[PDB]
């Protein structure tokens, strides 16, 4: 199909646009997790928080005035913003742009959330997780102490990432991985299915002799990675259905129309 | 890490208890799907008088009651064939034996689903054995929730069955299944992924050696379990629909028991 050097050539292309797309690269957020580096300012409970919005200037948690809610809204801004360096990283996939504009489209409807989902592991341990580019910490406890239903609604998210950490991907696994998730050919509404998953058969190739030669000892490592997306789709029909359940109760929600635009 | 020969080993091994184990295969039931046989032609039901002569030739209440009856009057049987074949697995039934029934609580389902895309096609879905063929439209049309039950299964199906596995390969994908380590509650995860590492391995080349122009197969095959654990969910509250509307309609213990939590 592919030749080991072509597959290799791909696997370095993706890595080189990755690290130019997402500005918090894996490796940078561990050596600020494990402080093995100017710490983050850590977010612990509500004086902090008070606290780190007026020295850091939390863009996400800035003018609806209850902390939980001016949280739950914060998480939201940023993952609007991760879309568009997710946008702008499958326009370097091979072939992507070239498929229909249609289909392009929905590609990144529907895989925005599994790859949000999954690339925001890279910024978490088992005790908080960076914000900020990774000026900030905002502990686990402080998140999971949410009032109401927005303390459980962070929760899952660090159980998830706590065992796709485990897996011990490095940045240029997870490049090829994320581009595997985007040529999904089995989105809705897909018009033509046959060169998503002809380029998809390119990247999962990548991807295997990637982990081969990345981590020769970690058996069957593509078998596991392949198991994960099913834990990511099980989580993201999970987070719909939650925020179904905060819209239907939570009267305190309203923005700026013009800002519930921008987060529809 | 296996030797190829061992790996060809663990395949063939499966595959002989998968042969035991369930009277009905993929290789019989395209035989009956796709004709040119007098001998193995079945009786189609289509409609309520079909069902109607369908209990006389293949041999009290609503009809699509009967119907859902029937279902798991068959599921029931289908657990026990899993779980004779699951106790062939090298290793399964040397794990602790509350895993053991874990494993099986949350992999019979997703076995089912899969083992019953062999007794389908575009159209209908063999029954009773092979002898019978219940059509697609006629499960739809069926009253209340029971119409809808039958339909994602047939979605799942037909795509399923475009990858073109035979029962050799299916002996192997049903075991990766059944060892899966990150089902709630189990106690030893480590001895189980272990097994599951030796049986993906042995998938791996089996599908290379059965399916050489298919690339990428292994991949598009695992890929499958999340459309596997997705119908099971929606079965289950399409369950508790029924559990809350028919309050005469009782379940055998045994699927009560897989479904609770
Ligand atoms: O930098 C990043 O890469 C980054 C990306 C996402 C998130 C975040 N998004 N969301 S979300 O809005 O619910 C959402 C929306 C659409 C689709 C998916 C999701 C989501 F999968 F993650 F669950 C969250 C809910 C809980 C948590 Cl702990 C994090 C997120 C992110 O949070 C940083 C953060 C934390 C606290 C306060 C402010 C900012 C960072």
């Amino acid at each position: 199909h592919m030749e080991s050097a072509d597959l290799r050539a791909l696997a370095k292309h993706l890595y080189d646009s990755y690290i130019k797309s997402f500005p918090l690269t894996k490796a940078k957020a561990r050596a600020i997790l494990t402080g093995k580096t100017k710490s983050p300012f850590v977010i612990y409970d509500m004086n902090s928080l008070m606290m780190g919005e007026d020295k850091i200037k939390f863009k996400h948690i800035t003018p609806s005035k209850e902390v939980a809610i001016r949280i739950f809204q914060g998480c939201q801004f940023r993952s609007v913003e991760a879309v568009q360096e997710i946008t702008e990283y499958a326009k370097s996939i091979p072939g992507f742009v070239n498929l229909d504009l249609n289909d392009q489209v929905t590609l990144l409807k529907y895989g925005v959330h599994e790859i949000i989902y999954t690339m925001l592991a890279s910024l978490m341990n088992k005790d908080g997780v960076l914000i900020s580019e990774g000026q900030g910490f905002m502990t686990r406890e402080f998140l999971k102490s949410l009032r109401k239903p927005f303390g459980d609604f962070m929760e899952p998210k660090f159980e998830f990432a706590v065992k796709f950490n485990a897996l011990e991907l490095d940045d240029s696994d997870l490049a090829i991985f994320i581009a595997v998730i985007i040529l999904s050919g089995d989105r809705p509404g897909l018009l033509n299915v046959k060169p998503i998953e002809d380029i998809q058969d390119n990247l999962l190739q990548a991807l295997e002799l990637q982990l081969k030669l990345n981590h020769p000892e970690s058996s069957q490592l593509f078998a596991k990675l392949l198991q994960k997306m099913t834990d990511l789709r099980q989580i993201v029909t999970e987070h719909v259905q939650l925020l179904q359940v905060i819209k239907k109760t939570e009267t305190d929600m309203s923005l700026h129309p013009l800002l519930q635009e921008i987060y529809k």
